[PDB]
C-alpha cells in the first residue's frame, strides 16, 4: 500500500554499456525488489539521455540522423537492462515527446516563479584547458597575450543564454540540508555539497544556440535546453507530469535518487532548486555510490561469471558509497566460497539427505534444542538488519548480515553430524534436517533481491509456494512436515 520510488541516473548512449552503468542498475534493482518484498508499492526507473552537441557529431559521422543513432544505441542498453534482470517499470528517453511536453511545462513553470530570464554567458576561458576563470583569475603577459592560472591562454568568449536564478536558492538549499540530514548521502557528499553551496551560488546558463537536437526553449527556439533542465526532469516525466491527475503522480517525490558521485551536484543543488521554483516536492534523498576499477564490458561479465555471481560480487565487495576494485581471482574466489559453497552446497548437502533418508519429505520436526534454536532466531533477526541497512542503501551490510546466516548455518549442520544420527537417533536427524532446510527458506527469501533467479530456484527446491514469497513469509510461513521436495540440483556452480 505504501508508495516507494528509485530511480537510476539516465545512462549516455554515445557508447557502448560499459560496468559502471551496470553496476548503478543492478543496485538500484536490489532495492527496488527489496521494498516489493517488504511489501511496498514500487514504481522503478532506469533510461538514457539521448540529446547533446556529442550526440548530434557521432551522427554526423556515422550519416544517419541523431534520433536514429539514439535509437540505435539505447538499444543496446535496454539490451543490458534485460540481461542484468532489472526490474525497472517504465524505462525513459529524452527523445520521446512525453519528455519534450514535461521539460517544457517545467521550464514554463520556472519562468512562471520568475526564475528564469535571458542573457550572456560571458567569460575568460581557455581553449586549452576547457575551463572559465574570473578575470582576477588572468594576466596579460609580454607576448600581448593573457593567461588563466594554468599557464594557457583565455580568450573573452559570449554566447546568448537563458539562465535560471540559481542565486537565489542557496539559504533554501541550506535549509533543506539542515532539515533534512539524510538528503545526499553518503556523509562525505553532504560535506561537500553544504561547503560548495555555502561558498555562493552563481545563476546557472540552461540553454545553447549552438545545435538543434535538443528540446526547444518555449518562446524561443533557436535556444535549447542544455542538459541540466533536459535530462533532470526525466524522474518526473516517467510519472505523467504536467499532468498531475495521472495515476502514477502519487509516486512523487521519488524515495531515492541513486546517482553516480560524479553527478552529485547536479542531483542536490540543481534538481532541488528547480523543483522549489516549479513548486513541487523534493526527494527524500539521493545516494551517490562510488566507481569501479579493473585492478571491462557487462555482457562479457555476465557470460563469464553468471548473473548472479556478479550482482552479488558488486554488491557484497565495495560498502555501496565507495570506490572499489573487481578482478578475476576475486571475483572468483568471493563467488566460489559465499555462494558455491557455503549456501549452494549446504543446500545440496541438506536436501540430498532429505531425499536419501527421509522419502523426499521435509521431515516432522521435535523440539528444538539449544542450538536448532540459536540459528532460527539468528536467520529471523538478520532481516531485520537487512531492512535497517536497505533504508540506508548499504547494501553490503544487508548481504553480510544474510551470508553470516547462512556461515554460521554449515557450521550448525556440521556441528550437528546428522549423518551419525542416521543410525543412532533418525527423529534426531530429521529435526536438524528441517532446521537447516527452514533456515535456507528464510535465506532464500531474503536473498530475492540480490540474486533473484538463483534465490528463486532454492526456493522452488524447497517447494515454496509462489505465494509465499514475501519477507512477510519469513516469520509467518514456515517448512511445514511432510512437504514432497524435488530432487535437488545445485544452485551455483563452482568456477
Ligand atoms: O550533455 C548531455 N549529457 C552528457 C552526459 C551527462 N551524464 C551525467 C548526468 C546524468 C543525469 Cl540523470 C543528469 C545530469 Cl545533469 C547529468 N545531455 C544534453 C541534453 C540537452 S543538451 C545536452
Amino acid at each position: 500500500r505504501e508508495k516507494y520510488y528509485i530511480t537510476t541516473a539516465i545512462a549516455y548512449p554515445n557508447g557502448k554499456p560499459h560496468i559502471g552503468h551496470a553496476y548503478e542498475l543492478i543496485a538500484t534493482d536490489a532495492m527496488a525488489r527489496f521494498q516489493r518484498l517488504n511489501g511496498m508499492d514500487v514504481y522503478f526507473l532506469t533510461g538514457t539521455d539521448e540529446h547533446g552537441i556529442k550526440m548530434l557529431q557521432s551522427a554526423r559521422k556515422e550519416g544517419i540522423t541523431p534520433r536514429d543513432l539514439a535509437d540505435r544505441n539505447t538499444s543496446a542498453f535496454r539490451r543490458m537492462a534485460e540481461v542484468l534482470n532489472s526490474s525497472n517499470d517504465d524505462y525513459i528517453r529524452t527523445s520521446e515527446e512525453r519528455h519534450y511536453k514535461a521539460s517544457q511545462a517545467i521550464w514554463q513553470a520556472m519562468v512562471a516563479n520568475g526564475d528564469i530570464y535571458k542573457g550572456g554567458y560571458a567569460g575568460w576561458y581557455s581553449v586549452r584547458d576547457e575551463a572559465y576563470y574570473g578575470e582576477e583569475e588572468t594576466e596579460v603577459r609580454a607576448d600581448g597575450v593573457r593567461y588563466g592560472p594554468q599557464g594557457t591562454p583565455v580568450e573573452w568568449v559570449e554566447e546568448e543564454s537563458y539562465f535560471f536564478r540559481l542565486s537565489a536558492y542557496q539559504d533554501k538549499l541550506l535549509d533543506l540540508y539542515e532539515n533534512n540530514p539524510g538528503f545526499i548521502m553518503p556523509a562525505e557528499r553532504r560535506n561537500e555539497i553544504v561547503s560548495f553551496v555555502k561558498s555562493g551560488l552563481k545563476d546557472l546558463s540552461i540553454s545553447r544556440t549552438t545545435f538543434d537536437w535538443g528540446i526547444p526553449v518555449p518562446g524561443d527556439e533557436k535556444h535549447v535546453m542544455y542538459v541540466w533542465v533536459d535530462a533532470l526532469t526525466n524522474y518526473i516525466t516517467a510519472l505523467g507530469y504536467p499532468d498531475t491527475t495521472d495515476e502514477r503522480w502519487a509516486y512523487w517525490p521519488a524515495n531515492a535518487h541513486i546517482i553516480g558521485k560524479d553527478i552529485s551536484r547536479f542531483h542536490a543543488v540543481y534538481w532541488p532548486a528547480f523543483l522549489m521554483s516549479a513548486q513541487l516536492p523534493l526527494p527524500k534523498r539521493v545516494f551517490a555510490h562510488g566507481f569501479l576499477f579493473n585492478r571491462i564490458d557487462p555482457f562479457e561479465l555476465v557470460e563469464r561469471y553468471g548473473l548472479d555471481q556478479l550482482r552479488y560480487f558488486l554488491m557484497r565487495e565495495v560498502p555501496f558509497g565507495q570506490d572499489g576494485s573487481y578482478s578475476h581471482e576475486a571475483i572468483v574466489n568471493r563467488t566460489n566460497a559465499d555462494l558455491a559453497n557455503d549456501l549452494g552446497n549446504l543446500a545440496q548437502r541438506s536436501l540430498s539427505m532429505i531425499a536419501k533418508n527421509c522419502e523426499g519429505k521435509v521431515p516432522q520436526p521435535g523440539a528444538f534444542s539449544e542450538a536448532d534454536k540459536a540459528i532460527l532466531d539468528q536467520a529471523d533477526a538478520a532481516l531485520e538488519t537487512a531492512r535497517k541497512a536497505m533504508d540506508d542503501q548499504a547494501l553490503h551490510l544487508a548481504l553480510g548480515a544474510i551470508f553470516a546466516v547462512v556461515a554460521e548455518a554449515n557450521r550448525y549442520f556440521a556441528g550437528q553430524e546428522p549423518w551419525a544420527l542416521r543410525k543412532t537417533d533418525p527423529a534426531r536427524m530429521g529435526t536438524v534436517l528441517y532446521v537447516t532446510a527452514e533456515v535456507l527458506r528464510r535465506v532464500g527469501i531474503m536473498v530475492q533481491p540480490f540474486i533473484p533467479q538463483s534465490a528463486e530456484k532454492l526456493l522452488d527446491i524447497l517447494a515454496v509456494p509462489a505465494d509465499k514469497r514475501q519477507f512477510a513469509d519469513v516469520l509467518a510461513s514456515p517448512l511445514a512436515g511432510g512437504t514432497d521436495l524435488p530432487a535437488p540440483q545445485p544452485v551455483f556452480p563452482r568456477y
